[PDB]
């Protein structure tokens, strides 16, 4: 039975409003509604992996894995087993997984992050799981973040607490958050970013969704505008939203958006938006396409619909040689040549680079680089040719060439990070030196950029 190149991933995320679910949910599931929605040929084929994220969620754990299970069942005729599950409030997350995927997943991490101070505490923040699928780590990011149209800017305080706190995936990767950790994060949830438009406005926007016609509402949308301005979301990515704003509905019909503020919502307009997202990461040059981005029609219950999306992902074998593991293969290695960091820090310490790969037996340290000036006023690191010759585990290009390089960049004063990158061994060509890049974040924010060349020799 050979281990798969390709698997697909469902995504759902539903702010469930504090009500019960309708007895048939399977809509969801199967992609259908409005958006980019999937092919009914499709309907019997179940994905590999199923993640459901939920905000306002009412129910058990219990009671929520039931009518999950049953659906699916009914749906594939298959029962999917359990990964994992975590509730912080009314905040949840639950994988699911094909009963053959079971002996290939491992590593399950589960964790919250709670957002906000005092006031501000006690409703909102993240839950999430991580494992390894053989030779791939997944990530899944469920965020209910603050609401409210002139909140923007506490959202986005949110979603770099959730990265920087949330605690999945390997924890020997010290100087990486989340948005490093894994060959593919998926980030969702009631993100609560809105179209930014006057109140006044309210019945022209829902004028617009009448005759789906979305583009002069997507060009205010808080997401849109704030990842183009690199406020938040930095390096994720998100399909083109082709369906209505999935909030705020009155319940029982999708015919009404229900905007005008009410004593229940704190005297605030909720004019119709994108409140529910799917976005993703994931290292370079690693095959990811989605293939659904929508939302259901016939699913209401709640003042928000259903968001599903539905992704291919590349993932790789759990590789064996006669050498690695356990040993390094001498016909492996990598050299990084002429490389230069450059810092927007102002700071005047030395600095050493870590390298950090499943593809070497620990993380290797750098001697420090010589700082110089850059013309427009920049710190400038140069590592020359000094840099520490990396010996991989297994020399074969059929795995060589499937692994990425995780590199922070540390004070000597300090041993804390500046920033943080990953490049990808998937190269044009082996024993040839060849330019690399990756910028550097560090708490997902823009501190600098690593470009040099690399030569990777492999026993072919
Ligand atoms: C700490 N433990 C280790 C064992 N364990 C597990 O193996 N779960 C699993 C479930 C479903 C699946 F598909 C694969 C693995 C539970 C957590």
């Amino acid at each position: 039975q050979p281990e798969p190149d390709m698997i697909t991933i469902f995504i759902g995320t539903w702010n469930m409003g504090n009500a019960p679910p309708p007895k048939k949910i399977t809509s969801w599931f199967l992609s259908k509604g409005q958006g980019k929605t999937r092919d009914d040929s499709a309907d019997y084929i179940p994905h590999d992996i199923y993640v459901i994220g939920t905000q306002e969620d009412p129910l058990s754990e219990k009671e929520w894995l039931e009518i999950l299970k049953h659906s699916l069942q009914e749906i594939t005729s298959v029962t999917f087993k359990t990964v994992a599950i975590h509730t912080l409030w009314n905040i949840r997350i639950v994988v699911l997984a094909k009963p053959e995927h079971e002996n290939r997943i491992s590593h399950i991490c589960t964790d919250n992050v709670k957002t906000g101070i005092a006031n501000t505490l006690g409703n909102k923040g993240a839950v999430g799981v991580s494992f390894m699928f053989n030779g791939t780590s997944l990530g899944f990011v469920n965020s209910h973040l603050t609401s409210g149209s002139e909140k923007k800017l506490r959202r986005n305080q949110n979603y770099m607490n959730i990265l920087r706190f949330l605690a999945l995936g390997d924890k020997k990767l010290s100087p990486f958050n989340i948005t490093h950790r894994f060959t593919h994060l998926f980030w969702f949830g009631d993100l609560n970013y809105r179209v930014d438009l006057p109140t006044w406005e309210a019945e022209t926007i829902i004028q617009k969704i009448k005759q789906q016609q979305y583009a002069d509402l997507l060009s205010h949308d808080q997401l849109l505008t704030e990842r183009r301005e690199q406020k938040v979301f930095l390096h994720f990515e998100e399909e083109e939203i082709t369906f209505a704003p999935t909030y705020r509905f009155e319940r029982l019909t999708r015919d009404k958006y229900a905007y005008t503020k009410q004593k229940a919502t704190g005297m605030k307009y909720n004019l119709p938006s994108w409140c529910d997202r799917v976005l993703w990461k994931s290292y370079p040059l690693v095959h990811v396409v989605c293939q659904s981005y929508g939302s259901t029609s016939d699913i209401m219950t709640s003042d928000h619909s259903p968001v599903f999306a539905t992704f291919e992902a590349g993932v790789t074998s759990q590789f064996v040689s006669k050498n690695g593991p356990g040993t390094v293969d001498s016909q492996g290695q990598i050299e990084f040549l002429r490389c230069y960091a450059t810092l927007k820090t102002k700071s005047q310490t030395k600095f050493y680079l870590e390298f950090h790969s499943s593809c070497l037996e620990s993380f290797v340290k750098s001697q420090e680089g010589e700082n110089e000036e850059g013309s427009e006023g920049e710190l400038v690191v140069k590592f020359g040719e000094t840099l520490p010759k990396l010996k991989p585990i297994i020399s074969d290009p059929e795995y060589l060439l499937d692994q990425h390089i995780l590199i922070s960049i540390k004070s000597s004063d300090s041993d804390e990070s500046y920033g943080e990158g990953c490049i990808a061994l998937r190269l044009e060509a082996t024993e040839t030196q060849l330019p690399i890049y990756t910028p550097l974040t560090h708490h997902g924010e823009l501190t600098g950029h690593f470009q040099g060349e690399i030569k990777l020799q492999t026993s072919q």
